[PDB]
This record gives C-alpha cells, sequence and structure tokens, in this order.
C-alpha cells in the first residue's frame, strides 16, 4: 500500500543518518577497531529479532549519544594501562549475560518509579553540552593537524593518513562544519514555517536532515583536486582492518594475552552499562514490559560475542512487518561502499553538533535556565512559576548547574573516569531526600513534577 | 520656490546640533564612514585604474571629504550622503575613452561638463524643478530601490567570485609573490577565511539585531549593545585576523599621499581653453550633452533618495527640502569636476542605511547635522589612520554589505509582497482588501514589478554602455502609471501604494 511505501522510506532515512555519523565518532575515536560498517550490520540483525519478539514492535532500537559515551571512556581507560580494548568489551557482555538470569526470577523495575523530571533533564542536558564540545575538540586537532603556514612541501604522500601538515583542510572544514549546520536549522525553520501548501511543505520538512547531505557531498564530489578526511569503510562482509579484528574473536585476545586479574574485574563496567539503558529504556516508552526490557539486556551482551557495541531505544498487524522492511534495507546498505566513502568526516560533525542543539530546544530546564539573564518584566506565563517567588526558582537552578559542573569535571580527568553514571545515579536520594529539606512539596510539585 | 526649503528647514538648523548629543550618533558615525570610505576605496582604485592616474583614489577622497562637510551644514536632508557610484564610473569608463580617442585632454572636457551642469541646474532650479517630482509614486521607488539592493548583493556576491578565481583552490606548492604592489599569484589557505569572516559579521550583525529587539539583558545598556552593534562585531572579528598572522589576507590600503596625491598630473591652475591640447571650441560646445547624461543620472538618483527618506511611512516628515540640496550636490559637483573632483551622487545603500542607524523601534527617527559633518570629516583624515586602517580586511567589511542589503530589503513592501506569492493563501497583511479582491491579482500584480525588475535586470548588464537605464525607469514606470488604469480600476490600484 501507499501508506506502507511512504512510511518505510521515511523511517528508514530516520534510522539511516544516526548510524552514520555514530560510526563515524567511534571511527574517529577509535583507532580503526570500531567503525560504521559493523553498526550499520549490527542494526540489520537488531531489527529482526525484536521484530519477532516485542510488546511493542513500532518501537526502534536505534544508538545513543549517552551510549557512546561510555566506550569511548572505556576506550580512554583502556589506553591508560595496557589492555585489548575489544577483548575487554567482550567480556564485559559475559557479565551481562548473568545479570540477565538474576532479573529473570524477579524484576528490578522499582526504580523506574523512582525516576524524576529532575534527573532525566539533568542527565540529557549534559550529554548535548558534550555534543558540542566534541566538535570543538576536533578543530583544536585538526589546528595541530595542519597548522596554518605557507605552501612548502611537495607531494605529500597521504593514502593510508595525510604524513605532514598541508594546505586548504583546516579551513575546508570549517566551512563544512557550517555549511552543513546553517543549512539545518533553517529547513527546520522551513518545516515550521508556512510555505509549499501544507503537506507540501512538511513533506521536505520532516526529510531536512536526510536531504541536507547531498548539497556539501556534491560540493565535495566538485572538489576532487582537495584532499578530505573521508570515510575508512572496507568492503562488504569485511571487518575494518581485518588485520586487527575478525568476525570471530578469541576471549583470551587475538595479539595480546588478556591479563588474568581481568576476567573477573569486568563486573563493574558490566553493571554501568546496564544503568546506562535502563533509565533511557523508560524514557521511549512514556509516549503511551520487563520481558521486553530483559530482552533488550540480554541481546546487549550477544553483540559483545563477536566484539559488537549495543544498541538503545528510540522513538516510533502490520507492526512486525514494520521492523522487519527497515532491517533488511539497513543490512544491504553495507553494499554500496565505494559510493558513501565519498563523503568526509567533516559533514559528519556538523550534523552531530545539530543533533545536540535540536535536543537542547526540548528540554524546559534550559528554559528558565535563559530566564537567569532575562530581566524579570518580561517572563513567560508558565503555571509553573507564577505562584512561586522569583528568587526561589534562581536557587533551584544553582542546585542544578551545581550538578552539572562536578558532571564536567569527572568526565574531563583521565585519571578517574568511567564514574559518571555511578556519580549521576546517587543524585536521586539527594531529590528524594535533601530537596525535600529545603523546598515545600507545594513548592516542589511545579519544578519537577513531569507529565 | 526653493526658498521655501530654505524657510522650512533652517529653524531645525540650530536645534540639530543639540540633537546630536545621543551616544547612538557616535554609533552612526562609526557605521556610515566604513560604509561610504570602502566603496570609495573600492572605486577609486578602479577608477584610477581606469583613468590612468589622472584622478587618483586621493581626488575621488577629496571629493568625498569636501562635498559631504559643506553639504552637512547647508543641506536641507543633512540625512543624505553623498558620493561616487557605480553607475557613474560606466560614464567615467566612457568618456576617456571617447576621449582618448578624439584625442581630446579628459579633464578638461570634465572641466567642460561641470560648466554645464552648473548652467542645468541653476535653469532647473528657478522653474520648479521639484515639479515633476510630485509625480514620483511609490511604483516607482521600491522597483528602484530593490533592484540596486539586488544589484549590490550581487556585486558583491561577485566580489567572492572574483577571490575564488584570484586564488582557485589546488594541491600545487606556490612560493612568495611579494605582493608590493598586488599578490600576482594564487595562495592556499587565504580564499575560505573571507568567507568565515564575511560570514561571522553576518551572523554577529543579525543576532544582535534581534538581541536588541529581544527582550534579553534589561533596559538601556542592552539598547546600547544594539546600537554599537556591528562595530563591535567589526572590532571582534578585526582582533581574530590579527591574532592569525600565519597567512596574507587582503586588506585596506591607504594612499599616503597626505597633502595630494598624483598631484603630478593635476595642474595647480587649470586651464579650461586647454593645457597640452588647446581644447577645441567645438567640443566645449558639444560637451553639454554628456553633461545632460549625467545631470539625468544624478537628478534622478538624487531626488528618489530623498522621496524615499522622506517618505510618509518614516517619522523623518520634519525639516526636508528637494530643491535646495539639488544645486548642493550638482553646483559643487560642477566645482569639483572643474576644481578636479570627480562629481558624487546619493546611493541608496548608504543614504538609507544612514537614517537606518538613526531610527528606532517604530518609533521616531533621530535627526542630526553633525554626524553627517564628522564622517566627512573623517573621510580626509583617513590619510593619517592608514596604519591602523591597514589591518582591515576586505572580508569584515563585505559581511556587512550583505548586512545593509537585507535591511534595506525589509522596509519595501514590494519585498514583502514578493514574500507573499510563496505564501500561502492562508495568511494576510494588514490590508485584507488589496489581498481578498485580488487573490490572483497580486501575482499578477507583481509580474508587471518584476517583468520592469527583468528589463532593468538586462540593461546594465549590456555588451555596451548602459547609461540609458535612467532613461529606462523614466520611459516604463511613469508610462506604466498611465497604462495601469487599462487593466484595473482606480479602488484597485490606489490601494497598493
Amino acid at each position: 500500500s501507499p501508506q506502507v511505501l511512504s512510511a518505510i522510506i521515511f523511517i528508514y532515512f530516520a534510522a539511516l543518518t544516526p548510524a552514520i555519523t555514530f560510526g563515524g565518532l567511534l571511527g574517529d575515536k577509535t583507532e580503526n577497531m570500531i567503525g560504521v560498517s559493523e553498526l550499520l550490520l549490527s542494526t540489520a540483525l537488531q531489527g529482526i529479532i525484536f521484530s519477532l519478539l516485542g510488546a511493542q514492535p513500532l518501537l526502534v532500537l536505534g544508538f545513543s549519544g549517552p551510549l557512546l559515551v561510555f566506550e569511548e571512556a572505556f576506550y580512554s581507560f583502556c589506553q591508560t594501562n595496557n589492555l585489548e580494548y575489544i577483548v575487554g568489551r567482550v567480556w564485559i557482555g559475559f557479565w551481562l549475560i548473568l545479570l540477565v538470569v538474576l532479573v529473570v526470577a524477579f524484576e528490578g523495575s522499582f526504580l523506574v518509579r523512582f525516576i524524576s523530571r529532575y534527573t532525566q533533564e539533568i542527565f540529557s542536558f549534559l550529554i548535548s553540552l558534550i555534543f558540542i564540545y566534541e566538535t570543538f575538540y576536533k578543530l583544536v586537532t585538526i589546528f595541530q593537524d595542519h597548522p596554518l603556514q605557507k605552501n612548502y612541501d611537495h607531494d605529500v604522500l597521504t593514502t593510508p593518513k595525510p604524513q605532514a601538515a598541508l594546505p586548504n583542510t583546516a579551513l575546508l572544514s570549517l566551512v563544512l562544519m557550517a555549511g552543513t549546520f546553517f543549512l539545518a536549522m533553517m529547513l527546520r525553520k522551513f518545516k515550521n514555517s508556512s510555505y509549499f501548501p501544507g503537506k507540501l511543505r512538511r513533506i521536505i520538512g520532516d526529510f531536512g536532515v536526510p536531504i541536507s547531505i547531498l548539497i556539501m557531498v556534491m560540493v565535495d564530489a566538485l572538489i576532487q583536486d582537495t584532499y578530505t578526511q573521508k570515510l575508512s569503510v572496507p568492503e562488504g562482509l569485511s571487518v575494518s582492518n581485518p588485520t586487527e579484528r575478525d568476525w570471530l574473536i578469541h576471549p583470551l585476545g587475538i595479539r595480546v594475552e588478556f591479563p588474568i586479574w581481568m576476567m573477573f574485574a569486568s563486573a563493574l563496567p558490566a553493571l554501568l552499562v546496564f544503568i546506562l539503558i535502563f533509565l533511557e529504556s523508560q524514557i521511549t516508552t512514556l509516549i503511551i514490559f520487563h520481558l521486553d526490557l530483559l530482552l533488550i539486556i540480554g541481546m546487549g551482551g550477544v553483540g559483545a560475542i563477536f566484539g559488537m557495541p549495543w544498541l538503545s531505544a528510540t522513538t516510533v498487524k502490520e507492526q512486525r512487518i514494520s521492523g522487519l522492511l527497515v532491517a533488511v534495507l539497513v543490512g544491504v546498505s553495507i553494499l554500496m561502499g565505494p559510493v558513501l566513502r565519498h563523503i568526509p568526516l567533516a559533514v559528519l560533525f556538523g550534523i552531530f553538533l545539530y543533533m545536540g542543539v535540536t535536543s537542547l530546544s526540548g528540554i524546559q530546564l534550559f528554559d528558565r535556565v535563559l530566564l537567569l539573564l532575562k530581566p524579570r518584566k518580561y517572563y513567560p506565563e508558565v503555571p509553573y512559576a507564577r505562584r512561586v517567588k522569583t528568587w526561589r526558582m534562581h536557587l533551584f537552578t544553582i542546585t542544578q548547574i551545581v550538578c552539572l559542573v562536578v558532571l564536567w569535571v569527572v568526565r574531563s580527568i583521565k585519571q578517574i573516569s568511567l564514574a559518571l553514571p555511578f556519580i549521576l545515579i546517587l543524585t536521586v536520594p539527594l531529590r528524594r531526600f535533601l530537596l525535600p529539606f529545603i523546598f515545600r512539596d507545594m513548592e516542589l510539585k511545579l519544578l519537577d513534577a513531569d507529565d
């Protein structure tokens, strides 16, 4: 039916873009062991298995930025001491498996009733903050990679990697930073701005991100006489750097034997993986049980058998086939490697920055953050601050920003890391106990009263 | 009938001095100075190239400084700013080409043209020069304003094309080029930094414009930040290229000549009968025709410029005169031509934005005489700021060029009507009668505007002398205004202007 045909391409584009940009980040955060092809492969098998067995097959199991934070944090930690990044994460998946059985006998969803607006918005806010900083962190590296000078080198070989600083890349990327980004919100504004006959506007407005990936690549295609850092994608049914990773991975390691004391020391990073997906799992279910949640946990460790990163829940009879059609097209997407390798890495980051910006506008916590600099004579009439004195909201925001500041510090230090969720989960009792000690319940029922 | 303008503005002349004490006036000086100096630097260098240094940048600069100062004192509309324009260069290009072909001294023939211009303006002023000005309608003004804005943006954007062609991207080693005269060959890492510079200024200027219009930050200091926005945006990014010293970027250059640049060609006393050619008598009598063509260009541009500025939609209704300023632009222009300076005109880009500076949201607009005086004073002093100004790149002042075009575009009803063409029929203007009874005819009415623009879009891009466009403005729109009733009725037409 035409309704299905229009819908399937729409959702396929919705799942197509995040996988590409997420892998490029991992392709950069990891040396080359984790890239795009495997992630494009994982979501293909992920779609079919959840569609067959799932309480809500219309849901989508995508990837999340918060998930990506853990792997890079582990990757930095795995670089602090001599360890195998892929092999170590494989052992983590084994630990997750035994956690599933512990929840199989008795559910552990009691923490769902203990989630709060003060908790879920304070978590998403810093995620967007990490997104913009990482993009800004690259241009600093790019500047150091290609310091500005006068053409002085001749014919530097760059097929594996640019071996020397060369012109016309440090500032071409900067244009690629803005050109992709500047075209983004205007399409977003176009969708939110009268133009083409009603539906005639939103048809392309809903595909603004999918359509704003070709304009600069065509410009990139139009510019072949200048090098751009592009995707390092292997051929079909191949692992990026097969000399470094394979489809089958030996748990004791491929090149170096894994340390003996690390098989049973992987429990700690394993529970954190469960925590981060668990909190995100309920957010996507708020649009409207245990079996659906627990299955996601089990299939998460399934990927670690082949050394594969896990996925996460995302937004939204023929419900079964809807997940089937999207999954198979994702699998076929690996077959156009040569044509998708022409897209440079710079295009991804502008989109990646735009990802956090869109999520930033959807957070009500930021809405009162800007009110701090707003004078107290033009505040919007929202029925949560009209009955409360002005200085009270600012005190509450102070309690919020300090949580962001300490979270900012913990991730920044390379020595003490991988504890970011650990310091985050303990904020809930502070909301449950410390916050009522300072603010009235009637006052509290307007600040973090989630709908 | 000119005494009417004299009697009108003179009482407020002594009051406009007090009106210039606002900090906004100080900012407004900063805006226009660079906004008016840079085209002169651009045109003067190009004009000096065309004239083979018989009229250099300084001669334009001296004309810019002196004419602006005196007009700011005695002009009935001090908010007007006078300078050179692109269409004028078209006449300049043809004149020496014709003169050199006929072995005529370009400067001597230029002086005789100025003699005619002073004669012509005297006759026109006495016999009600502004009588035909009252027949100029909004249908005319919107066309003229829109096309210049489109041309200005295109010409500015054309400069972007030149930079890419001048410095094509490549992977070939390039050695030093000195650039003493100018960079003789392409160098890498230099074209795109102009783009981010011009865009960054544009991005900063528009957001602070919203910021000034937004409720962020309380009261007066917020207004001052919005008032001083572009120079703040300029200076912060003037700091940006100062920080990066690893790559050459194209910057403004100042003629070292302080007393007078290109003085060897200039005579201390120019002789109307000839200097080294013995100007023939049958050229000084035929020089009326090129002067007449010059008169049409300067007259039309100046009159509509004042009309657009003095339109009732703006609060600028008090202290306006058309006869008085008419002789000032032309008589002094004739004086400059006799005294070896190029005649100037009033470009809508600089004049409208000047008033835009002294505009408050919509609240009253500020009227000053010193602001126009000081900017012209600084034009002559620009030789002193040469060094400091040597750090100013073209890219930063290229970005604002877009900004003035967009801001000048906001007040155009035609552009608003042009916008309505893409806008759906669900959204209505403040005049529903125009839209309701002409749901389809608005598009047809705009097409008539578009057709005039398209025709005028071609005339100035022809392979030959394009100086017929001022006539084209007279040919189409006034004739259109009388042929318009053949299509629609009086109540139908009147509501659109």
